[PDB]
């Protein structure tokens, strides 16, 4: 199932780890897409196992400091309560209370 990931890393390397996480994901899903999102943040939608196939190459384990996983994006302010909200470019990312009727 495809989740909406930040990845925060190191300074002023943004846009190449975009760049370069892609070209790694598209050969186990080819419906990726990466961008950057903010000083050392880069947005990825895929599954959290094709991310980690290629956050472990070495390439990648020097310039990712860490993760955030998130259940929505949207382009408007969201509507729900029970839920943290995160505000990145102008995008708005959810992440769902579980167990909420």
């Amino acid at each position: 199932m495809k989740k909406h990931i930040i990845i925060k890393t190191i300074p002023k390397k943004e846009e190449i780890i975009s760049r370069d996480l892609c070209d790694c994901i598209y050969y186990y899903d080819n419906s990726v897409i990466c961008k950057p999102i903010g000083p050392s943040k880069v947005y990825v939608s895929t599954s959290l196992e094709n991310l980690e196939k290629c956050l472990q190459l070495h390439y990648f384990k020097k310039l990712v400091k860490n993760i955030e996983i998130f259940d929505e994006v949207h382009n408007s302010k969201p509507n729900c309560d029970k839920c943290l909200i995160v505000e990145i470019g102008g995008v708005y990312f959810v992440r769902r209370v579980n167990g909420v009727p």
